[PDB]
């Protein structure tokens, strides 16, 4: 059911705009690490803020709908030897469906995202990925532990990952520590 999606604020998300994803739910904050020449995988991670996500509608309302098919990019990734761009793109795994990872040199245009209710009441969200034709075979976007001890961002049927988009905070977000790659 098509309808807008709201900001933390109670103020309808804006196409292009750049928000914080925030977890109701714990877990902390959203950015990447290398996955090993190399790439880099998008992660959740406690005592991380993380790194604030743009995000565009392939139309040009000045708001987003839930029906909307989406692209996602970083609106800031560290200085890295992996890769020079920040959009969100799906990749295969040997232990998943899928992860969500940034695209290497050659691809920076991401995989399609929906933005989908979670909570109407609270105005909580999750991602989807969908296939096909747009919106078939549609995942969730969850998450779950690699071998290595990062916790991914994975496409699943199991339960997804619970999000609301937060306005910029310039202190929490610029802050040295938050701004440097996991490791």
């Amino acid at each position: 059911g098509s309808m807008i999606v709201f900001d933390s604020d109670g103020d309808f998300l804006r196409n292009g705009g750049t928000y914080m994803l925030s977890p109701p739910n714990g877990g902390g904050g959203i950015l990447a690490a290398a996955i090993k020449d190399c790439s880099l995988g998008v992660i959740q991670h406690e005592s991380y803020t993380g790194w604030p996500v743009t995000i565009s509608a392939l139309v040009r309302p000045t708001f987003i709908s839930t029906s909307f098919q989406l692209l996602l990019s970083f609106a800031y990734i560290p200085p890295n030897v992996c890769t020079k761009n920040s959009d969100w793109i799906i990749k295969s795994s040997n232990d998943f469906e899928g992860t969500v990872m940034l695209g290497d040199d050659k691809n920076p245009v991401g995989s399609l995202f929906f933005i989908k209710s979670y909570d109407s009441s609270k105005n909580y969200y999750k991602l989807v990925v969908c296939g096909g034709r747009g919106d078939e075979h549609c995942r969730n976007i969850g998450v779950d532990k690699d071998e290595n001890g990062y916790k991914r961002l994975v496409v699943t049927e199991g339960e997804p990952l619970v999000l609301q988009f937060d306005k910029v905070n310039k202190g929490n977000f610029a802050f040295e520590s938050n701004l440097s790659m996991v490791v």
